[PDB]
This record gives structure tokens, sequence and C-alpha cells, in this order.
């Protein structure tokens, strides 16, 4: 039983070394002779880049980042001219844009030009000759025009400090996005925060201190409500409260506690919202001097950055704003006294999100405060690690890439396949396809049947829910709170 | 204006270092809490592993290589410390197996149990609770039982020296498979060829020397036919001719590895034209043309295309293989009459194994032993050459591996898949087949009776001589000449 040895030492090493270079050298050859070639690629991309310029849409994802990193330093590019990179962009009329770009590309000669309804969140896809070229994402009117942009070659590239939200959004989903995203999202976050650094503001935090009646209720929610172990299970401390937490923890070892801010109201995230809101309401309705002063404001999700929210107000004063974290496992910090705070990268995330809410809400003082808060929170973390000689991975309060989280989460695939099956049972139309070649082989009567204006999307405006049939909660005549048996409807593509 | 620096030197490095470990530590957490969890995975996996044992199917790929590597070393295993893998197995009745395993799993309680048409190499898919668990691949009866297996826990795992064919099949497709496969296929080829090395045979090559007339008809194909620059464009020299080429080249400053060439084995990247042309040349160069006979053969599973043997007095002169749609890595030579293309070193090492398997199916025991000797000798030859020259598998030698230089118009897998699907879509041969037992069992016994998995057609990939003329690619007209047969597609039934 004699045997031969194919591959040895260091022959195996020799192969592993040159192998990715050879694979590259081969992909180069493949791109210059296999259809679609690198030139067909370049051609379609410039056709789409022209359309974005024309309708003035907002480009995000890899394409915006690459373009932006390059405006600063071409060496900091995340793409090669061999990259078959997806050009993603935001649009308030996405299905109409899909039909236009699909027509334009078909007319230009290409095949097989196809416009599909993608798996992901209110995104549509354009494929040309079995190759995905771009993705059109629905952005509600309100959100859309509020997005800060940077201009390059007459194209609106989503502000680097806005794209940053989405990158933190990745690191802030440890169970559903650690494998598939944390490697690229860290690498990209690095270059983005290198070429577009976080600003340094010497300006003071000017958050108005509220009245004593309110000031006591905000405090008594922490001391009396959030202490009850059968009540605080699903709560996570966000807002200026959480901000101050990291601000205080930065003192533990030019220019002191001076970064501390007046807490204007509580901002909490619940991983069991409907139960936790009703419970906060009933607690305030018990601890409040004249219960008929209590009012409840609800808000739609802010784009794709938050879920629903509810503000409980006493004399039109916000006491607490509760956010819906249902379906998410939020990375959190543990201390817990004596005789749950959202993670450092989560607060750094919400601060940016809240700054954007302010911008949409037209609120200029809050828009300036969040910006100050971010700068201060970053100054705070840096000086702490400088004084302690620590790292973003050492078990500190400012630790990054946390796996430890609160809440029952579900993988993207699961979330996508379940949502699809729900709307499939509803008959809200599963997959939408547009093949201009096939569409134009059809009569003008059938061609007339297609209307992109008649397309519905989830209301993700961040706007106060006015109409009661869209409100999640109901206030009964006795003054109590109840789960509203409503219609979870949203909005048409008619702008 | 004055900015802050988030992430520095060597803070960026620090992150890149621990990051894949953290991602791993996170995937561990995700695997212990996200439905379906490993406590649902291993349940479904063991149900399928039981079915494979029952019907005695042949497991291949990653799962198979893993367990085989494991039976010799569990440290040299490919899938790591319960890294979720895909079940892939061969079956002569795959659609019936799909319906059985889909029923069994549904009855066992699970949802959503679904059996899809995978859209590949006559492969079918089983998903349970939005998670792909296994893939069933169609293997014709003839091929199926000829596959040498290794038994572990009453399950038939595909012989490592057979799986090797598929791994070489990957490195032998440089334009369509270099990016997506050459990294894993090399790593796996290494660990397979170390835990299951290539045998060492001291036995002599006993290939019978053919008649002086037959050898004369063979030689004149090389001189008078393959020299003509308007004829030899699509030809590639395979078989013992190519084998001998690498045997002679290993001995360049007892040359006993040389073999009698029993006949020419050629691969054409323009087969129908190149076959008719060989036939017509031989019909002119031959003494009495009525002694010329033509034997055709179906593709041998997924290892070859169609073949044609041109025989003079029932003696094989030349066997031509169909390489249409493939870009074969080669080594061009120039006798200066000039151009001669030999199939790459790893391509001959590949066909030798494929030919040894053909012999096994053809029951031919002397050829089954000769190919085995040839492989051993060809490997002995390459090793001793690199030992004498101090060279590597990547240096520009005749025995160079991972070649990019190839002959023939190829098309990317995606293109081949989407075009094949569109061709059968126009034919109405059914695009995507779905089985949802939950939905199927909500239906009446009359509709339930309509579903028959025995009535499923597959491409005839037996490697068998084409007997019936309506399945023959060529026709011999009364005048004695060759013609393209205007026949029907060879779709054998599952039964």
């Amino acid at each position: 039983e004699k045997y031969q040895t194919y591959y040895t030492t260091n022959e195996y090493q020799i192969v592993k070394e040159k192998l990715p270079d050879i694979i590259r050298d081969a992909e180069i050859k493949a791109s210059e002779v296999l259809e679609p070639t690198i030139y067909e690629k370049r051609a379609i991309m410039e056709v789409i880049k022209d359309f974005i310029r024309d309708h003035q849409r907002k480009v995000y994802g890899g394409t915006a980042l690459n373009e932006a990193l390059k405006q600063v330093n071409p060496k900091d590019a995340i793409y090669d001219n061999y990259s078959f990179s997806d050009i993603e962009f935001y649009s308030p009329t996405p299905v109409q844009d899909l039909v236009d770009l699909c027509n334009i590309l078909y007319r230009k000669g290409y095949k097989f030009v196809q416009g599909k309804d993608a798996q992901h969140e209110e995104t549509y896809s354009i494929f040309v000759n079995f190759q995905l070229y771009c993705d059109i994402t629905y952005s509600p009117t309100r959100v859309f025009y509020g997005i800060k942009t940077i201009e390059i070659d007459g194209i609106n590239y989503t502000d680097p400090h806005f794209m940053l939200i989405d990158y933190l959004r990745m690191v802030n989903q440890p169970l559903t996005a650690a494998g598939q995203r944390w490697e690229k999202a860290f690498e990209r976050m690095y270059r983005l925060l290198k070429d577009y650094p976080i600003e340094d503001f010497d300006k003071r935090l000017d958050i108005p201190e509220p009245p004593e009646e309110i000031q006591s209720y905000i405090s008594r929610i922490k001391t009396e409500f959030l202490s009850d172990n059968k009540l605080n299970e699903s709560f996570l401390i966000s807002g200026i409260e959480a901000y101050n937490f990291y601000i205080r923890h930065a003192a533990s070892s030019v220019n002191l506690n001076n970064f501390i801010a007046n807490v204007p109201f509580s901002e909490l995230i619940s991983v069991n919202y409907r139960e936790d809101v009703k419970n906060t309401y009933n607690f305030l309705r018990m601890i409040v001097e004249d219960k008929e002063k209590i009012s409840v404001d609800e808000y739609f999700p802010l784009f794709q950055f938050t879920g629903y929210s509810t503000v409980i107000k006493y004399d039109d004063h916000p006491i607490i704003r509760i956010y819906e974290g249902d379906g998410y496992c939020i990375p959190n910090v543990k201390t817990v006294k004596t005789v749950k705070y959202v993670s450092f990268q989560y607060v750094l995330m919400i601060l940016y999100i809240n700054k954007f809410r302010a911008h949409l809400d037209k609120n200029k003082p809050m828009y300036f405060n969040y910006g100050i808060a971010i700068s201060n929170l970053v100054k705070a973390r840096n000086i702490y690690l400088d004084q302690t000689g620590k790292s973003v991975l050492d078990n500190t309060v400012f630790k990054e890439f946390r796996t430890n989280c609160t809440g029952n989460t579900i993988s993207f695939t699961r979330m996508n396949r379940l949502r699809l099956l729900e709307k499939r049972k509803q008959g809200k139309q599963t997959s939408f396809v547009y093949t201009p070649e096939d569409f134009f082989k059809k009569d003008l009567e059938t061609q007339a049947k297609l209307d992109p204006s008649k397309a519905r999307f989830k209301n993700t405006s961040g706007n106060k829910i006015m109409v009661p049939k869209y409100l999640l909660f109901k206030i009964d005549n006795n003054g109590n709170i109840e789960d509203n048996i409503h219609s979870e409807e949203a909005e048409i593509s008619e702008k």
C-alpha cells in the first residue's frame, strides 16, 4: 500500500501566497472577454449616473462612500475599476424611476433589462444582462428633502455623516448583522471617519431645564418605575440620560464634567413597547397631580432609523418619549445599583438620528444640541482612553462591537420571508417585475394598465399620528389607555 | 473649523486583529438564540441523515469531504466547530426523494417545509422554516451505482478520489470559476490529497499496440490534418498522446512511463464541424472507405460532453470529445506543421480519472487498471521534474497549475444557468417546481393524485453508446458521407 504526496511543504504555502493575485489576474481577463464586460459595465453605470443627475436623486451605499473618499484621497477608495458595484439611491417616486430607467436602458439597446421588487426594505432592483447594476430605495417626501447631500459631478451623494448612521446601524445589530457586515462596515467606518472626521465644537450645551413638577416625574420614573424588577425588564435608557451616563464615566481616570446636560425628558427604548407604554401611562396617571393634564402624542417610525414612538405629556410638557425596539436585540451596558443603558456606539448613533429628527421637525436649538452632544461624547471617550491607556475592545463602558444585547431578535432573512408571507396572505403583491422588452411586445391597452403612481409604501415619515385609525393606543372615557384595534396602513407613491 | 479623530494608529489595527474572533463569538451567540437554532438545525439534519441512510443515497461535497477528512483526522475537517453546512446528495429518483423527505419533515411537525427546483445541475432544494437544509442532485442509474463510496454510520459518502474530479473540474474552468471557487477548491484539494493521497503503482502500462495501418491512420491525423492551420483551431490533444507529452517533458536534462497510443483522444471547442471534418479527412486518407464506422456516446454524467469514435475495421482511430461552451486551459506547441494544442497538466490528470471511471462503467477492467497506472506515473513524473529543477506548480513550466490561458468561447455559470432556464421556459419544460406539503395536504385527494414524481424528465448523461438514430447527433447518407442529424433532445424519465 504505497502512496505519493501531491502538494508539499512549502508548496502549499507558495500556492496560498500567489493564489488571490492569480484569481485577480483571471477576473481581469474574465471582465475583458465575458459578457457583460467591464466596458458594458461602465456604459450602463454612466447611463444610470446620468438619470440620477437628471431627476436629482440621492446616492447612498458603497458608491457614495467610494466617490466621497476619493474626493478627499483617491487612495482611500473602497472600489477598483473592476468592481461590478451596485449604485443605490433614494427616491420619493421609486417605481416610476424604475420604469423610466428601465425604459431608457432598453431603448439604449441593452437586454435583458429588468426591474424587480428586491427582498430588502421598499427597495427595487435594476438588472441588465443578468447583472445587478442599481437599487432604488423609497424615501418619504419629508425624509428625502431633509437628507444633507454633498455634490460631485452634479450628483447628490448622501452626506458622509448621514451614511455613518447606517454603518453604526450595522454594528448596533450584533445578532443579525455581525457575520455578513461587521468586517466591511468597520473598514468603511474607519476611512469615512478618517476623510470626513467628526467635528470639534467648543460651543456649550444649551438644553433648557424644565419645571420642578416635570423635573420630579422624569426622576421618579427612574427611581420608582424603572427600579421595579417586574416592570424594567424591556427598558433601555437612551437620550441625554444615557448621554450623561457616558459623560460621567469619562471623569474616572481639561475640561471637567462641563459636558453634563439638563435632561429635558426621558427617552427610552422598549423591546416590548405596547405593554411598557401602557405601564408608563398608568404609572404617571397614579404619580401625577391631576390626571386630566396627561396627554399622549404618537409618532410614525422615522424612516428606517427608529420604530414607532410615544410621548407622554403632562400640561403639554414631555416627561418621557418611548421608542419601539420590538424585534431588535439592543447592545447595552450593565452597572446596576445599590443600598440598562444603550451601548456607547448606540448613543453615538441615536444622537445623529435625533439631530436628523430635529432637522425635519425644523427645531434648530435641538439640531444644534445633538451636534454639540456628539462632539462632547466623542471628546469624552477619547480623553478616557488616553488617561487609561485602554482600547475600544477592552471591557470598559465605551466598549465597541458588543455582542451582549437585550431583546428577542430575528435574522434579516426571517424578517424578510415572514413580512413577505404576511403581505402574501393579504394579497398586497409579492414580487413586481418589469421587462421593457416583453412589455413593449404587448398592445397599448395592456401598456395603459401599468401605473407606478398606484404603489403603496409604509408611512415612515417620523410625523405625529393625527387620525385615530392610525394611532396604536386608545384613551377610553374613564381616562385609561388601551390597545387600538385599527388599520396599520401607510401611503401612496402620489408624492 | 477644528475636527476630532475617531480611531487612530494603531487603534485601527487593534480592531482588524480581534474583529474576526469577535464576529465568530457573535455568530456563536446568534446560533444559540435565533430560530431556527442549532437545536432545530441538528433535528432537521438528523431527520434527513436518517432518510439518506434508509434509501442509501450518496452524499457529496462539503458535508462528505468533512466526514471523510474526519474519519482520518477530525482536526483536518473543513466545516469547523458546528459551522452550519448544506446537505448535498446524489439520487436516481430525486423528485420522488424530494416529495418523501418533504412529507416526512412536514408530518414530523415542522413548517415551512418546501421543496424547490434549485435551478442548477438537475438539483432540487429542501427548505424548512426559511432555511435551506439540503440539495438532491440527479445521477443516472448507470453512473449512480458506479460511484465508489466510503461508509460512515450507514451513510454512503462519495469517494475522496472521485470528489477530486469535481475539484479539478473547478481549477480547469479559469474564466468562469477562478474568483468564486479557486480559493476553497485549492484549500480542499490540499487537505483531500493529504488525508487521501494519490496511490503509488510500480506496475507497467499494458496498453495494446494497434495495427501498422491503424497507427498509420492515427499518425497522418497529426501530420496531414492537425497541421492545417484552417482545421486545427478548435482541437486540443487529450488522452495517452497528451499523457505521453507530459511523460516526455518530465525527462528533459528511464523514460519507461511511455505508453502505446491506442487511438487519438481529442477535445473540440467546435465539435460538430471538427467531427465531420475528421470523418471526411479519414474517408480520403483511408484504403477502402466502407470499413469506416461511427460510434456516438452520450455525455458521461457531468464530467464530459458528447463523444464520437471514428473506427476503421471496428478499430478506434480517434475519439472526439465535445468541449463546446468551455475554455480549456492548454499548452500550445510549434513544430517548425506549427501549432499543436495539448490540454493542461491538471486537465490530463483530470481526464485520466474520468476515463478510469468510464472504464469502470463500461466494465472494461484492463483500461480501468491502465488509467490508474497512468495517473500514478504522471504524478511520479511531475514530482521528479520539479525535484530535479527546484521549480514550483506556479512557475512557467509545462506542469504549471492554475492556468488562465485557455482555448474556446466560454460563458459565466450565471449566464449558462439563466439562458438554459429561458430556453426551457420558451419550450414550456417547466421553470421552477415547488412542493409545499402543508398547502398540498389542504387540497382534495383528486388534486393530490395529479402529482407524479415518476413523470419527470432529465438530460441523458449515462456515458452510453447512442443506439437509436433519433438520439444520434450525426447521420451517414447513402453516398457514404456524414451529416448533422435533425433529431430530438435526449430527455430520459426519472422512473
